[PDB]
């Protein structure tokens, strides 16, 4: 069956599996790995792993064996959620990667919203988001799409919901390797969270099927309209139709509140109709790290 790759091979023994993670279009789960680290063959680690879903098809198999090559070449960054191993021999096949332990960032930022409360302590009207960890949630992204783009990597569906946040609030992008079938898209149709994610395509995306790095740069732009509203929702009350036209006539979405000009700019600069008029993930991450050094180091 499968070819040996002694390089990312590890024991499907060594795995307990658990609890579900999300979704997913195979199963996702959060297993327990012991000795992951050869060099502490006993020491347990939280890690997710992907499998197959009851009754899967060959293409089902032949996606996630896509998935797992990708994820091979891509490489490592911390910016990403890392390939760890996969289970290739003697049973179903498993692919395991990084786990995050918070959950994915619209989420992240919504469950952690700013406080008509009764005042309590010293600091009762000061949330758990602060406006330099907002920029540097937004710096992480972008230094992690950059890698994926050295890596020749288009990840056409990039939002707040597909990065991930680790237990030191690390953004991971999730699911770049993904085979998303860009010439089957329904447009119109919700996901189960609520989603339209038509409300992240680039106009030659979503018009010209067309795809770039600069594509994934309005997407960017999207969610960092996303972080600055804390998880809310893009093109507010706007059903897909009417999003058609506006997107046709020119339409872009207004500077949310307690935003500062400069990053509403970038959100402008990311939605610009001229790819090349966008600004560049380098350039981005560039940008957003002048804002980050900004701050003030009392
Ligand atoms: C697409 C429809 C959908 O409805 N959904 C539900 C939400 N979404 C579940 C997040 C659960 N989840 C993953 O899918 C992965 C993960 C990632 Cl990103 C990969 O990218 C390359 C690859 C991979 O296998 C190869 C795994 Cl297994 C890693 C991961 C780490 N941590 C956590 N903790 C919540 N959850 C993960 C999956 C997509």
């Amino acid at each position: 069956d499968l070819p040996l790759d002694p390089l990312w091979e590890f024991p499907r023994d060594r795995l307990v599996l658990g609890k579900p993670l999300g979704e997913g279009c195979g199963q996702v789960v959060r297993a327990e790995a012991f000795g992951m680290d050869p060099a502490r063959p006993d020491q347990a680690s939280t890690v997710a792993v992907k499998m197959l879903k009851d009754n899967a098809s060959d293409k089902d198999l032949a996606d996630l064996v896509s998935e797992m090559e990708v994820m091979k070449l891509i490489g490592r960054h911390k910016n990403i959620i890392n390939l760890l191993g996969v289970c290739t021999q003697e049973g179903p096949l498993y692919v395991i990667v990084e786990c995050a332990a918070k959950g994915n960032l619209r989420e992240f930022l919504r469950a952690r919203r700013p406080p008509d409360l009764s005042p309590d302590g010293p600091r009762s009207s000061e949330g758990p988001l602060s406006f330099p960890v907002l920029v540097s949630c937004a710096y992480q992204v972008a230094r992690g799409m950059q890698y994926l783009e050295s890596r020749k990597c288009i990840h056409r569906d990039l939002a707040a919901r597909n990065v991930l946040v680790t237990e030191d609030n690390v953004m991971k992008i999730a699911d770049f390797g993904l085979a998303r079938g860009v010439h089957h898209i329904d447009y119109y149709k919700k996901t189960s969270n609520g989603r339209l994610p038509v409300k992240w395509m680039a106009p030659e995306a979503l018009f010209d099927e067309v795809y770039t790095h600069q594509s994934d740069v309005w997407s960017f732009g999207i969610l960092l309209w996303e972080i600055f509203t804390l998880g809310g929702s893009p093109y507010p009350g706007i059903p897909v139709e009417e999003l058609f036209s506006l997107l046709r006539e020119g339409h872009r979405m207004d500077r949310p509140p307690h935003c500062p000009p400069e990053l509403y700019g970038l959100m402008r600069e990311c939605w610009h109709a001229a790819p090349s008029q966008r600004p560049t993930f380098k350039q981005l991450v560039e940008a957003l790290d002048k804002v980050l050094l900004a701050v003030s180091e009392e």
